[PDB]
DNA sequence: CGCTAGTCGTCAT
DNA sequence: CGACTAGCG
């Protein structure tokens, strides 16, 4: 996620009901809700006794778009992506720590703290995930596990048009492209819009609308993918390149510095790992669930050489691929956990 | 002052 | 994933 992102470019968003989108599909990034419906059921979570509450929470969601004539498709994250592994074990670290002390405070009698711990704990499984896939499918509504991140499926979703808008609280899906994205989104419809073509709708942005130059913004500001600068964030990330001239955005961030009239470091692999989160944004696998197969958010260009990339996601054989995406394929024992053939989206 | 970095919250009785 | 804020320059 961006930091700050939403606020960044507030002016650019548009209070919206969903119904807006009523006779068209509309892809979700599921993780969301899941991580929302936990939270109500966290102590049994915790504690390792059985729920199934959350599946409860997505679902009056699911409900509500098809109320409204609306077709989501229940997109999740897939395999670990090696660009994000590091956020990744920070998190896990987090939530490790919220757990011991959760149960820790269990044996001190203070439930009312541990319970605040506990819901700092959840670990959100593949499980889970994959009983909220049945419940959707029992209600006819297609899901699609996304081979690495969802950002980047739903992102090739929407680019593709096979969505018209993607339902999430991640900011990050701009900074993929998308064309449309709701964020904010409650139980009854009411969210916050914003368009791609509607980012100069920002006075703060400058000539910065442009889907590059935004992505560049982005990845300046500081993501998953790769930590900012010391003290730079949007702001001065944005500044930068509106006063930059230059078409190479290399010799810019080894000059900005001389953009923002400060003493920044550059350490020569920060450039390494700029182009690496560049290239993530750029040509993380997803899945066209058309012609079933993997393939790279966006073609690859004539200045990048794919057998560089295993950051943005290995290649697997389509077959596996297919599998991992209808849900069947358990994503770390790889073995077949389910059988649902759509044949007898896709 | 604007801005960044680090801490706290998402559920729901 | 974000919102909020104390404190940084
Ligand atoms: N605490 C919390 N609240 C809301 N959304 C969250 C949270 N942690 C992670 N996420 C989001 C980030 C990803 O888009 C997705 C999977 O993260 P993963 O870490 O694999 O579960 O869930
Ligand atoms: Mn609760
Ligand atoms: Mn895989
Ligand atoms: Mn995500
Ligand atoms: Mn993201
Ligand atoms: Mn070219
Ligand atoms: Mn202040
Ligand atoms: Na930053």
């Amino acid at each position: 996620g961006i930091q700050g992102l939403l606020q960044f470019i507030k002016e650019a968003s548009e209070p919206i009901h969903v119904r807006k989108y009523k006779g068209q599909v509309v892809a979700v990034d599921t993780y969301c809700w899941l991580h929302k419906g936990a939270i109500a059921c966290a102590e049994k979570l915790a504690k390792g006794e059985p729920t199934d509450r959350y599946v409860g929470f997505c679902m009056k969601f699911v409900n509500m778009l098809l109320s409204h004539g609306i077709k989501p498709i229940l997109v999740f994250d897939g395999c670990t992506l090696p660009s994000k592994k590091e956020v990744e074990r920070s998190r896990r670290e987090r939530r490790q720590a919220n757990l011991l002390k959760g149960k820790q405070l269990l044996r001190e009698g203070k439930v009312s703290e541990a319970r605040e711990c506990f819901t700092r704990s959840i670990n959100i499984t593949h499980a889970m995930a994959h009983k909220v896939i049945k419940a959707a499918r029992s209600q006819g509504v297609d899901c699609l596990v996304a081979p690495y991140e969802a950002d980047a499926q739903l992102a090739y979703l929407n680019k593709a048009g096979i969505v018209q808008a993607i339902i999430t609280e991640d900011s990050d899906l701009l900074a993929f492209g998308c064309k449309k994205v709701i964020l904010k989104m409650d139980q009854f419809g009411n969210g916050l819009e914003i368009d791609q073509a509607r980012l100069g709708m920002c006075r703060q942005l400058g000539d910065v609308f442009t889907e590059e130059k935004f992505r560049y913004m982005c990845i300046l500001s500081g993501c998953a993918y790769l930590s900012s600068l010391r003290g730079i964030g949007l702001a001065k990330a944005c500044k930068v390149l509106r006063l930059a001239n230059n078409p190479d955005i290399v010799k810019v961030i080894k000059k900005i510095g001389h953009y923002l009239k400060m003493n920044i470091t550059v350490p020569e692999d920060y450039i390494n790992g700029f182009i690496r989160a560049n290239n993530t944004f750029l040509y993380q696998l997803v899945f066209d669930p058309i012609k079933r197969k993997l393939i790279p958010l966006n073609a690859y260009e004539d200045d990048v050489d794919p057998e560089t990339l295993s950051y943005a996601g290995q290649y697997v054989d389509d077959s596996i691929a297919l599998q991992i995406a209808l849900g069947n394929k358990d994503i770390n024992t790889f073995e077949q956990i389910d059988d649902y053939n759509p044949d007898t989206l896709y």
